């Protein structure tokens, strides 16, 4: 009754397996090296839980090694290593290749070591293969859960984001492609979890650092901006909290209804501005410490850009998503609380 997670030091993993310790799980991570292994193990301090080392999970075979050890004991697994690397600089190398070589690397290990053995698969995919990134700003666009980012390889690398999302959007394709053709040799059902920008507290008080992970750092460069720093106040994107993300990525492997469907996880539109504005709101004492409120945005406008149609998801999850302005203050509260400043 193991559960596999690859890519387990991260933001929204460090979450996940949060939630499967919680449930009693037990639970094999994969990390990059013994060092943040050793790390981990001593954050969570739980026997339950245990890591093996994939170095790059777009190496050859990447993922054999961990089921030939493990291939009997491991019942679910969550594949939510990809990277989000917003200041890549080789498009191919360090967005594409790892999204794409990581999901097949993992699915051709299964389809090898375990084939009769591994019953679900949950990937972390993203809105970002669902969403149209240069429509996101358009009210005319609808997405629902079968709607697909129609970027190609020859527009993919427009610039890093453009390439980050269609890295999101080619590795589900291999994903579904792979299910689609090897349905007869391998068991498992495949899930795959669409979150937008991922916001909310980091798992640990001790992972408040100077810099966060990509897209919490949105947050956190802005509740230290300078005071006059330009924030933006037209409508950026949907958000989602991490912990919606990990209740949903565990519910992903134990909920029959979830079998082979992609679930879109948005609970809200924002701009940079709506953000700073619960600094203001819910900080009063700290104000011209961060850049200032200001209702004059698109979301107070009733702009908020692409329509959202994840009632589908919604209904098959049950549980109600937690609201743009508690996820906020969260994050921020971990920030300051950690500085000593509330
Ligand atoms: N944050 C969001 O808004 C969002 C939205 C939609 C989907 N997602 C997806 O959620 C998953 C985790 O994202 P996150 O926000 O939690 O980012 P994160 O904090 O940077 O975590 C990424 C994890 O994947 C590992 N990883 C990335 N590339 C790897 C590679 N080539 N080889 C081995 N390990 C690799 C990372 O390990 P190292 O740190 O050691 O490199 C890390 O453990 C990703 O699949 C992401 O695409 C995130």
């Amino acid at each position: 009754m193991s559960v596999l997670i690859s890519g387990a030091s991260g933001y929204i993993a460090k979450h996940i397996v949060r939630v499967l310790l919680e449930q009693n799980y037990k639970v094999i991570g994969t990390v990059r090296s013994q060092d943040k292994a050793d790390k981990l193990l001593k954050q969570y301090n739980n026997p339950n839980l245990s890591y093996e080392i994939v170095p790059e999970i777009a190496n050859l075979d990447a993922f054999d090694d961990i089921f030939k050890k493990h291939g009997k004991e491991i019942k679910y697994v969550i594949h939510a290593a990809s990277p989000v690397n917003f200041g890549a600089k080789d498009l191919e190398k360090d967005l594409v290749i790892p999204a794409i070589n990581g999901t097949k690397n993992m699915f051709e290990a299964i389809k090898k070591y375990a084939p009769d053995t591994v019953e679900r698969v949950v990937m972390t995919a993203s809105y970002a293969s669902i969403m149209t990134p240069h429509r996101q700003n358009d009210p005319t666009l609808t997405l629902d859960e079968e709607t697909w980012n129609p970027v190609t390889e020859e527009n993919a690398y427009e610039n890093v984001f453009t390439a980050y999302c269609a890295s999101k959007t080619f590795a589900e394709k291999e994903a579904w492609k792979f299910v689609k053709e090897n349905s007869d040799a391998v068991k498992f059902k495949l899930t795959t979890i669409h979150p937008s920008f991922v916001f909310g507290p980091q798992n640990f008080d001790e992972d408040v650092t100077k810099k966060l992970n990509e897209t919490c750092e949105i947050i956190n460069g802005l509740l230290h901006a300078p005071f006059d720093t330009k924030v933006e106040k037209t409508h950026f994107s949907q958000f989602i909290d991490v912990r919606d993300v990990a209740k949903t990525h565990v519910l992903g492997f134990q909920k029959d209804e979830l079998i082979n469907q992609r679930l879109l996880l948005c609970n809200g539109a924002f701009s940079q501005q709506d953000i700073v504005n619960v600094f203001n709101e819910d900080f009063p004492e700290l104000k011209g410490q961060f850049p200032p409120e200001d209702k004059d945005t698109d979301l107070n406008k009733g702009v908020t850009g692409c329509k959202i149609d994840n009632e589908k998801t919604k209904k098959l999850l049950a549980f109600e998503f937690t609201p743009f302005h508690k996820t906020i203050h969260d994050t921020v509260y971990q920030i300051l609380h950690k500085e000593g400043r509330v």
